[PDB]
C-alpha cells in the first residue's frame, strides 16, 4: 500500500494467530508489542533508557503479518502505550519513505 | 527522495536560515526543533504527558525546507532528545510510508 500520513499510520498485523493494531513509527529503531505470548527462548533486553531502562522480552526471528506481507524479525515484547513496529520489521517488509 | 530504513531516516532541514538535522518520524503527530529563534508570535503547547507534560513554544506557518521542497508549516519549539520532523510536516512534502 502506499500510506498517507493525514493520521496516525495504524495497520494491522498478525502475531501468533492473533490479530492486532500497531504504530508504523519510523522513529522507532525496534518493533515493541504489549500482550502476545511468543512461544520458545527469549533474552532480556533494556530499552528506552530516559529517567531509566525498561525490560522486555527480546524474541527473534518470529514470523509476523503486516498488511498481508509475511515476514521475520525480532519482536520485543513488553509494556509500551501503544503497540509499535519499528524500522527492524519495516525493511523487511521493504517499507520506504516517499516524496 | 526515496528512504529505506536501515538506519535512523535523518535528513537535512533549512529553517531561519540555519541548517539542521532531524529525523522523518512517522510516529510522532508533531514537528519539534531545538536551538532555533524563530521570529514573532507564539502561544504555549503542553506535549509528552507520560510522567508529566513539556511546555514547548508553538510557531505556525514557518517555511523550512527539507530536502528541497519548500514547505509551510507549525514548529514546536523546544528541548527534545533529537529534532524530529513529525507528520504535521511529513503531510506537507507530500511524504508517505510504501511497501
Amino acid at each position: 500500500p502506499q500510506i498517507t500520513l493525514w493520521q496516525r499510520p495504524i495497520v494491522t498485523i498478525k502475531i501468533g494467530g492473533q490479530l492486532k493494531e500497531a504504530l508504523l513509527n519510523t522513529g522507532a529503531d525496534d518493533t515493541v508489542l504489549e500482550e502476545v505470548n511468543l512461544p520458545g527462548r527469549w533474552k532480556p533486553k533494556l530499552i528506552g533508557g530516559i529517567g531509566g531502562f525498561v525490560k522486555v522480552r527480546q524474541y527473534d526471528q518470529v514470523p509476523i503479518e503486516i498488511c498481508g506481507h509475511k515476514v521475520i524479525g525480532t519482536v520485543l515484547v513488553g509494556p509500551t502505550p501503544f503497540n509499535v513496529i519499528g524500522r527492524n520489521l519495516m525493511t523487511q517488509i521493504g517499507c520506504t519513505l516517499n516524496f
